[PDB]
């Protein structure tokens, strides 16, 4: 049984004028471990990273139907699998949700299926 | 279980271009509510809301495997996009997203 | 029963580069049936059938769960059905393929879910 479905897409340049324009910006977005990540990457990656997240945890609260609002950012956390498939490792949903992210160089998107 | 899926993406540039060339496009594209709420808008504002109409009607079509007078999306109280009349009596999973420069649209059909 | 959701998006001009760049990009992304409808195609239309199928075989395997690693591009085909719609005709799965596939003049989406 299908419970929710969200989609997001962002423009990297964007997320980029975000993070320089506020330093707090990408501590507000990411949570702890997330952040850490976005430590160890740099230039454009890092910008990738945090647009990804960004992106999945948008497509995230569509899903569950916030339309206009949006759940805690922090209290969703996204992470890399073994072989580098995202997934949700936090989220204040019970069953099985199915994230998806892809992206180009100006472009990042996600999607997200949530089942019960 | 899923009986439909479909998406589209499309250049909001387009969907002027399109509202620029023959003019009658967005009241063919949208219904007397949707046109309400079209002809009240202005900006980039309006033109996402006509692209955002129109990819969510195509992905629809997409997802059935096929008039867009005979759809209409609309907005819940919560701000999110919603089938409000469709050719489907089951649940439409719809999901809409939008750049500056482009809008898409997911849809998932269930019974 | 979901058992699996991904999504891709292209740049047409990533594609162009690589063609242009690598003679033999499409016959390794290909399988013979779509190197077929591709070189019966010209321009922007050929960039754009061999960009789906891409974009197509990428989301198939993230919903699939590879992750960053790939299955066979070759393992992998793309066919239109009798209602004129794009579909996986060979593809290491045995339960339901939803796949829908969309472009503009620049970009190229697929989105796959895996159900059973």
């Amino acid at each position: 049984m299908i419970v929710g479905h969200g989609i997001d897409i962002e423009e990297l340049a964007s997320i980029e004028s975000a993070v320089t324009r506020h330093e707090g910006f990408a501590k507000r977005v990411l949570t702890a471990l997330e952040m850490e990540r976005f430590t160890s990457l740099k230039g454009r990656r890092q910008i990738e990273y945090l647009a990804g997240r960004w992106s999945a945890k948008e497509a995230f609260s569509k899903a569950m139907g916030t339309g206009i609002s949006k759940l805690g950012f922090q209290d969703l956390e996204v992470l890399n699998n073994e072989r580098g498939a995202p997934y949700f490792s936090q989220a204040p949903f019970s069953g099985k949700i199915w994230l998806s992210i892809s992206h180009t160089d100006q472009f990042v998107t996600a999607s997200v299926i949530l089942e019960e």
